């Protein structure tokens, strides 16, 4: 009966059970402002990465062959309607195709979190983990909105700002130092740097780095 909640990863007290406390104990949620796709009222997803602790990634073939996947738009689709009507709208490829798009961050960095191996749970079903994995994501991009972080602060989309006071926001409002990145000066992603509490409560932590984006941003419309 029970998994461990103050076991923290990355310190003196994360617990061995590697379906208790994850093996890559260092996450990151990297979101993205790609125009044309998504709410215009919100940064869309591109992944949730599990890593080292010391920041070094995960192997780059992710860490579970067996369980890799090219068809993870029908299984979500079949396992659950509802999270694959948001993943259209929060998650889409911004290359049009969603379908390669989702196989390859369940593929590389779904099977590298060992909370969600099919051998943690005790009546397991096939895409079971899958989905746990997917809809985690899902609620870390609704509870962490940089959109929010930014307008709050006077930051909204179609202006000019610097690089300096959208650290400010995200630094301010999430109390963590984010990775801004720019792609010729013009904003393009966000990540947030994580520790997981217990089985999978994250607690912010700041950001292996700033990021690309120096000077002036701009912040196009969607």
């Amino acid at each position: 009966s029970s998994c461990s909640s103050t076991a923290l990863s990355c310190s003196n007290s994360a617990n061995s059970d590697t379906c208790c406390s994850p093996e890559y104990g260092l996450v990151v949620l990297n979101m993205q402002w790609a125009p044309g796709y998504g709410p215009d009222n919100a940064f869309t997803l591109h992944g949730l990465w599990p890593d080292k602790c010391s920041g070094a990634y995960a192997p780059s073939g992710g860490c579970d062959s067996n369980r890799a996947s090219s068809s993870i738009a029908s299984v979500i689709k079949s396992k659950d309607s509802s999270l694959y009507n948001s993943m259209l709208t929060y998650w889409p490829s911004n290359q049009g195709n969603n379908n390669v798009f989702w196989s390859h961050e369940w593929s590389k960095h779904g099977t590298c979190v060992s909370t969600y191996d099919p051998d943690c749970y005790d009546n397991y079903e096939e895409g079971e983990d899958i989905v746990d994995y997917f809809q985690k994501a899902m609620d870390l991009r609704s509870q962490y909105n940089v959109y929010k972080a930014f307008s709050s602060n006077g930051i909204t989309p179609g202006g000019t700002y610097t690089a300096t006071e959208m650290q400010s926001a995200i630094e301010s409002y999430f109390g963590a130092k984010a990775k801004i990145d720019c792609s010729s000066g013009t904003l393009s992603d966000v990540a947030l740097y994580f520790y997981v509490r217990g089985r999978d409560t994250y607690v912010i932590t700041d950001a292996l780095s700033t990021g690309s984006c120096s000077g002036d941003v701009e912040y196009p419309t969607k």
